[PDB]
Formats: structure tokens, C-alpha cells, sequence
């Protein structure tokens, strides 16, 4: 037997950083959860009990805190690239670093219509994520994403004209509820190294904001023919607005809300045009994915 | 042996309701999770296998949908009271109904600075809850609450002057992070029945909004001497603003963020005034509770 | 305004303890999660910012580890009583301690049919719990419980003869699946203090084992007329086997498995006597409770 | 823009099946959660709103129940292959089916030392899983796995001789607690189609049992030099026992239990050889992976 692939590191490292502006007194907080996994010439730790090749996962944890102390932690694409590059430059036998970062929302509070200098609220479990793979001699590959964005529209969604055979019971509809949790990922063109990542720093926050805005606007305005059709429109717009993205991937659950027939009870009308009360379904759920790239 | 207490019913009943304004085209959605438990002369179902006394839990589920179809579902204090009263009026041998409602946020989306007519976002897992106990011959007791409101302030929290003995290692501090998940409950004076609950309907939403606002403002502005001291100030203000509340209860975790000493690494300074990077702690956590009532 | 009730302390304190038999080489592990909340003359910490009355929650955490170091941690009823008594004896102004303990399963592994000396498996998320309230001048009240015991029987459950009215759609049945997560609590007679708790130590593990065995046997053997009828039989037997228990409480979800009518597809028969494939329902669920005490 | 990849289907479909032996009266239950995603000539549903190519996800759900009605659901490798093959044979434009199955434990109860005919217990959240990819013209690829197997050993684990530099604070140790949640996957050689999968049916349950047994025995008996070294030994043995497996992958968290220094309190000794009470750490955690294949 032989080691075909191996990676190891530290997962679930929670980090908080505060920035204090001495002039204005305004404080800004960042909180993230970080995972770092390494690859390289480490087979002998598995096959021969040779620990000499292991950078201890506890040391990786230390490195994350130290790196956050000495560098900006925003945008996460830059922080992840700094962190990944560190390991391949510092350790001769480590040849790849894989860095995953989940950014948690801490939104500045408005008290009496003005921004508070040092108080924050978690407005939703929506996350902004990055995956950074730093591979020696092959540059830096970055995938950025938003996830946990939960939306619903109560009309202007349709689903008709699908294949009907002996396995089909689903009725066609011209008016339904559509609700989903959005997971959207955009993959950047490969960067040659940290200098190139630094040169594009302004594009990271801007593209995240664009992806979010396009998602919300298209969802709200599209008279949706299907999840498939609507998500494609989203991806197409993002690719058109940022030339440095190669692909956009969406993964969307279709969270069903079922009509409840109440006609058995005193002829009560609660279906079709008369539908007011619905039963949200916890499971099963549709799952629809697509990856859109350039012609 | 004898039955000392018994209650039974349906839990986790998810309900969605939509309201459609025909004039404006504006739609508004409500989504809740409902639990209804009944008490009464039902001992024989336990002791003698006499099912004749059981209103099936499946029927309770049906009743929830039917009631939501025929009545407004907002404010939840009113809907819960209607639902509870139904069971004690309909069934001779049922003498109490306990109704718990969790309201989930569906916040109207703003697209291009204007409110969208039928698209919504889940902005946070914060909930608005009610517990309604309708007891035959004793009226209606309502406890209203908000929960899952997660906040953090990065300074203006202190904790010093606590008891120090041979079990104490905690250092006094004049500047720390304070973060909590707020659970706040206000208990209404007993209402004689549904007519009285209806007469106070405007106070329910208004008091919820006040409780939320007082919580946020006090948290952000108090130079906090302890969780205990700050939460007391919150409760005091709520009681002063709404005479129909008898008690306010807060239950607050103290979610710790620990300094990380980095001085072992090249003398790096990251404690006290130099603290920038912290380690959020998942567990253990302080838990601080208090119930405040009138003199 | 005035403080009507207050309690504070440390929640979610994870503790592991190992016992090493030097003779046999056999090791035994215990793992628990502990919560301790205190009450007493502490109002001024809320109302006057007087921290002098506060035993820091961090010190409570320390005390839990120290107490576990110096005392046995099993049975949990004894450990919780020692821990609670400590606070009321040590601190003049503290007059009640509330201790909750969740014990996690670490079951010794059998390798090649023999018990391994130091390797363990988590066989299920079933927990054994205690709640201990130590109140100065009123002794020690202990509630013991098991929770998270998930069972299913595929036949020998019935449900017919329930009330039928205009809210009822549920069909009577003489053969259904019954599945539940068992939560069972037995409340001990009040103990005068630690000496009395010590004198009954052998009864704690024995009663837990009896409660578990009665639950499983009765569930498996009862031709159940309802959840209500079956749970009553369980509680009755536990009370008969241990005179020092005053009350037994069960709280049981009814986790529904629905028939699936497949007759629309080529006349396929999958209901009543022909039912083979079912759809487990995540929600809603029946919830049935009862407290049984002595005549 | 163009569709580079697309897949869609139904997730979280819960299924229960019962088998009734008419002779013996013995009943056996199976419960699973199933996900089916399809690929094929479906781009136009995304790009042109052409629903004619969509097999509705609701129909996929129906197909899962129908298939479970007409076929055995065990071993899951066979059921998943039947289910995947169905879609590529039934629909001309569908060219791949991806089927994921999670099997939940329902273990027959022993009452008074004998196996009960129709009552079951969920003994742990351990799962047995399969991923089956059926690709038209390329056969059937099956990955089988166990996950959620949580173990701990209290001694006979070491970790010393790792790289030490200016990022390292971790002390070497010759005696520590080792605890992990096992995720192990074995990948079968490609099968040409359903006939070949059927011919190997006995090997599926046997290999699962072997993988489990090797994991447990090696964990309990290895005087572990590291997670890396121990997991390699597991994978090596599995590959040696089943020639039809091509690769074995393990993914293992290192769930840390920290010593607690209590010497500040009356010189209490709780570290090194005197360590009895430890603090389980919820996060961060080591994560160690490896894929082992044949020379
Ligand atoms: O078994 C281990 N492997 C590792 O790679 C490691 N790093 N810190 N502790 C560790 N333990
Ligand atoms: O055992 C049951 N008890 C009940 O009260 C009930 N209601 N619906 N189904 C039921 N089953
Ligand atoms: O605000 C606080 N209250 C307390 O009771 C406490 N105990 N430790 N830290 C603390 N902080
Ligand atoms: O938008 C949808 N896409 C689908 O593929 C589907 N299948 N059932 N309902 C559906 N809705
Ligand atoms: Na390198
Ligand atoms: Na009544
Ligand atoms: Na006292
Ligand atoms: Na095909
Ligand atoms: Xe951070
Ligand atoms: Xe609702
Ligand atoms: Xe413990
Ligand atoms: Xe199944």
C-alpha cells in the first residue's frame, strides 16, 4: 500500500480582531472561523511514524493568531492568501496550503439614527467565505462565496411544462411561493502570487457586494419560470460585471410550502386563488445546482 | 399510583400565512411555529385506555390551520389567545390550553431603495415569541419575549471589585469585550378573557418594539459595571414604559472572548492596552438571570 | 422596581475525569457537562453595581474542577449534592445552589470478546442527567433522568376510539408504527443533607438501571392502546420498585411515520395490510406528558 | 456565458421500509435518507426556460418510494445502483445519476436476553453511507463509508519528535488522551453495470463489518505515535482484506482534552502523572486526512 494523498491541519479556529481608530474613537470588529490544511513531503509521518516532518497542528493554530496580529484580516481573500503563502515560504517540504475562512457578521448598531462607535449586532447567519489554495509553483486559486442568505417571494414564481410520465403527480402551476437558501461561489482567475493578489484588493469587497446585489434584485424581479432559469440569470450578470471571475456556481435548495386543502371543514376555501395558509415543509427539498462560465 | 399532572398536544406545527392587499398589490407574509398542549379531565386515557376523552393531536394540528385561516395571526398574543380560548370553549372536559408561538422574521426587501411588494429576507434568527395559558375560570396569562438577539460591544465594559478567595484566579478588568444572546420576557397582567385581550391589541407590537429598543440602547450606552448591573437598567426602563406589564425577566449568557498572550513569539504585544486579536470561547459561558417587578 | 428573583453562575462546563486502577491496569472515564447557578443576598450587584457580593462565574468554574479532583464524580446525584453543598457552606450570603449535570456515554470497548482496559465508544447520544437543588435550611432535592433514548416498534401499537368531530380527519387504526424519544425523570424524596444522600448512594445507579429497563421492556411488550396508556404503565412500575421516589414524569414525542399511497402508479398496493414503505415525518409531532405520584 | 456543469434533484428524502417474515413473525426495519441528483442534456432549462427537459424533483421523490417498494433496500450499495440505473435507462437525455444514501441504525432490542421480534433502538448516531455515481457508458462507481463513530482511549497515545520552531509552544508527550470521530470511506473498483454489482452483493456487508472491526481493533491496540501513523495502519489492513477496494480514505478530527493545572490552589497536583481531571475542548480541533491505495 502507498499514500496517494494526505493533508492535515487545524479546523474551527475562531478569531476575533478589533481595529481602534485613535482619532475618531470608532472601533471595528472582525470575527472569523479559519481552517488551514497543509500538503507536502509528509508521507513518512503516516508510514514510518516519522514526526520530524510534521508542523504541529497546534503550531498552525499559533500561526493563525500571529498572522492576524501582524496583517489586515480584510478582505478575507487577502488574509487567506497571506496565511497560505506563509506556510509554503516558511517550510521547505510543505508545497500546498488550503485555507478556508468563514466571516461572521458584526454589523454596527444604529442608536437614535446614528452609527455607534463600538456596539454591534449579528444581523443574520449569512456568511461571507473564501477558499484559498496556495500551491508552490502554481500560484494562488481563490474561490469567494456567500452562503446562508435565506429569501422568500410569495408570488411571481411559476412551474409548468415539465416532463409528465407515469412517475409524475406534480400539478403545473402559474403562481407559487419560492424560497431558498442562497449559496453562490465565484472563482477568480489564477493569481501568480501575493503581489498580484494585493494589486486587486479593491475588487474583492466590490465583487462580493455586486454578487449579493445581483442575487437579491434578480430574485425579487424575475417572473421565475423555474429555479434553473432564475439562477442562470443571476450568474450571467455577475460574469458580465467582473472580468476577473472565471466561473460562478449556485447551489439552491427549493424549500417547499404546500397548500392545505381545508374544504373538508365546512367547505372552507384555501387552495389556488383562495390559498392563504400554507404548510412549510422541512424535508425533502429540491436541490438545483449550476456552474456558469465564459463562452 | 395516581396521575398528578398531564398535558398533551401537538408541537412543531409550522404555519405560513399570506395577506394580499388587492388595491396596492402589496403582499405581507407571516411564518410561525406553534405548539398547543391541553389539560383537563383526561386521566382515564392514561389509566384505563379510554381514548374517548382524547382530542387527537392530529385534530389539534387541523385546528391550528383552520384558526389561522379564519383569524388574524398578528399580533401573536391575540392569535394565541384566540387559539387557546377555542379549546376550552369547544370541549367541555378540557379546562386549560397552553399555546407557544415562535415568529420567524420575514423582512420586506428594499430593491433600489424602495420596498418590494412580495419579496422577503430572513434578517437574523432573532425570534419574537409568546406563551399563552388560557385556564377556564382564571382568564388568560400572556408572556411575550424576544430571543436570539446577539450583540457585542468591543469596549465600555468593566468587571472589578468581585469577591476574591482561594478559588479565584480571574483578574479585575476595566476594559473588556461584552457579548451576549438576549432572551427577554415580559409578563402581562392577567386578562379576564378574549374581549380584554382585544381591547389592548395596539399595546402588543408597541411593547415588543419598546423592549427591543431599550435593550439595544442600554447595551450600547451603559458603561457596564457587570452583566447584572446593565440588565437591571434594561428591565427598569421597560417596566416604567408599560404599566400593563407586571414583571420583566432577562436571561443572558456571558460569551467570553479571551486575550491571547503572544509575547513568547518575538516579544509580540497583544494583551491589555495592546490587545487586538482575541480567541472567542465556545464554552463554558456565564449565565446571568434576573426577574424585576414592581415595588 | 425591585428584584423579585435572581440567579447566576456558569453553564456548559465540560469535565472529564479518569480513574486508574494501579493493580489491574484498568482505566474508567467519566465525562459530563455541568451547570451551577447560585442564589442569595446578591440583589445589590444588580441594583447598586456592588460586585462585592459576586462569586465570579470564573471561580465557580474553578470550583467545579477542584471538586471533581477531590471527590468521586459518580453517581452524579452524589457529585451534584457535594458541589451544591459546597457553595452554601462556603459563602455566608449564598443560600441556594442549583446544579445540573449531563453525563455522556463512554462505554468500554469489547475487542475479540474481551473488555479493553482503556478504550471507549460513544454508543448513542442517550444521556443520564441530574438536577440538584441545595437550599439552605431545606435540604437537597434531587431529580434524576434519562433522555435521548430513541426507540421504535413496527407493530403492536393501536389508536382508535378517540373523539371525532368536525375538526377530525385522523382515521382509526389497529396497527401502526410507534416511535419516540424517551425523556423520563424521577424525583427523590427530599434529603436532609449530604449525610443522608451518602447513605442512599447504592440506590442511585440501581434506580437508573431499573427506570431504563422498565421503559424498554414495557415499550417492547405493551400492545399499546395509546402513548398515554403505555407511558402510565411505565411510571406505575418504577414507583412500585423504589419507595424513595415520589413522582415519575415522562415526556414523549410521537414521531409519526405516514403510509404512502402508491396506487396511482400501476395500482401498486402500499397501504393497510400491504404497507411496506413509509415516510418518516420530521414535524409536526405529538407531545404527550404525564406526572405519576403515589395515591 | 455558457453552462459548464449542472445537476439537480431531490435531497433529504426520508424512507422507512419494513420486512415481515410471515413464518417467524420477526419484523426488520430499515430507515435511510436519500439524495438523487441527475445530469444530462438539461442546459436549456437554465438558458431558455425550457422545462420540457426537466424530470420534476417531485417525480424523483416518487421514484425513490416506488423503487424501495419493488426492490430490496439492502445492502445500500445495491439499492443505490438500482435507483441510479433506473434514471439513465428510463430517460434518454439523462446521462448520469448521483445517489447518496445515509442509513440510520435501528438495532433489534434484547428483552430478558432474547431478540425482540419488532422493537428497535437507535444505538448511536453512527451512520453507514454510500455514494453511487451511475454514468452512461462508464459503469457504476461506488464509495461506501462509515461516519459518526466516536471513540476515545485514555492512554497509549504519544506525540513527540515533531518540528519545533519559533511558532511552536506544544510540549512533547508520551501519554495523552486520544479521541476522534471516525469517517472512513472505501472506494470499490468500477463496476460495468447492475449485473456485476449484483454478483458482488455478499461482499458489501462483509466489507463494512471488516472496516468497522479493523478501525476499532487498531485504535484500541495501537500504541499510537500520532493520528497519522495509526490511521495508516487501519487503511493498510482494509486494503489487504478486500481486493475489490481500490482506495481507503480516512478523515479524523483530533478532539483535544487539555490538562488543568490546579497547583495555584493549595498545591493541588493535576498534571503529568497526576492528571485526573481534564477540560474537553470543543474547538479548535486537529483534522488529519489520508488516502491509501495500492502500490
Ligand atoms: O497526532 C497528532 N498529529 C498531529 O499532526 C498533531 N499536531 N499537534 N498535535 C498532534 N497530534
Ligand atoms: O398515541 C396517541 N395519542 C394521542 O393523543 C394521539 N393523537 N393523535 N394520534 C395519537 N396517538
Ligand atoms: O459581568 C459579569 N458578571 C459576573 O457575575 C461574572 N463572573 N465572572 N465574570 C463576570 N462578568
Ligand atoms: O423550480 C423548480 N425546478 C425543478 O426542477 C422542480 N421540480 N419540481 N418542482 C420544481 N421547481
Ligand atoms: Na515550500
Ligand atoms: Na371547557
Ligand atoms: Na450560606
Ligand atoms: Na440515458
Ligand atoms: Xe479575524
Ligand atoms: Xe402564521
Ligand atoms: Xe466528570
Ligand atoms: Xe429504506
Amino acid at each position: 500500500s502507498a499514500v496517494k494523498a494526505a493533508r492535515y491541519g487545524k479546523d474551527n479556529v475562531r478569531v476575533y480582531k478589533v481595529h481602534k481608530d485613535e482619532k475618531t474613537g470608532v472601533q471595528t470588529v472582525y470575527e472569523m472561523t479559519v481552517c488551514v490544511l497543509l500538503e507536502g513531503e509528509i508521507e513518512t509521518s503516516y508510514t514510518k511514524a516519522d514526526n520530524s516532518v510534521i508542523v504541529a497542528t497546534d503550531s498552525i493554530k499559533n500561526t493563525i493568531y500571529i498572522t492576524a496580529k501582524q496583517n489586515p484580516v480584510t478582505p478575507p481573500e487577502l488574509f487567506g492568501s497571506i496565511l497560505g503563502t506563509h506556510f509554503i515560504e516558511k517550510y521547505n517540504h510543505i508545497h500546498a496550503a488550503h485555507v478556508n475562512i468563514v466571516c461572521h457578521r458584526w454589523t454596527r448598531m444604529d442608536i437614535d439614527g446614528k452609527p455607534h462607535p463600538h456596539s454591534f449586532i449579528r444581523d443574520s447567519e449569512e456568511k461571507r467565505n473564501v477558499q484559498v489554495d496556495v500551491v508552490e509553483g502554481k500560484g494562488i486559486d481563490i474561490k469567494s462565496s456567500l452562503s446562508g442568505l435565506t429569501v422568500l417571494k410569495s408570488t411571481n414564481s411559476q412551474f409548468w411544462g415539465f416532463l409528465r410520465d407515469e412517475y409524475t403527480t406534480l400539478k403545473e402551476t402559474w403562481d407559487r411561493i419560492l424560497s431558498t437558501d442562497v449559496d453562490a461561489t465565484w472563482q477568480w482567475k489564477n493569481f501568480s502570487g501575493l503581489q498580484e493578489v494585493r494589486s486587486h484588493v479593491p475588487k474583492f469587497d466590490a465583487t462580493w457586494a455586486t454578487a449579493r446585489e445581483v442575487t437579491l434584485k434578480t430574485f425579487a424581479e424575475d417572473n421565475s419560470a423555474s429555479v434553473q432559469a432564475t439562477m442562470y440569470k443571476m450568474a450571467e450578470q455577475i460574469l458580465a460585471r467582473q472580468q476577473l471571475i472565471e466561473t460562478v456556481e449556485y447551489s439552491l435548495p427549493n424549500k417547499h410550502y404546500f397548500e392545505i386543502d381545508l374544504s373538508w371543514h365546512k367547505g372552507l376555501q384555501n387552495t389556488g386563488k383562495n390559498a392563504e395558509v400554507f404548510a412549510p415543509q422541512s424535508d425533502p427539498n429540491g436541490l438545483i445546482k449550476c456552474t456558469v462560465g465564459r463562452s
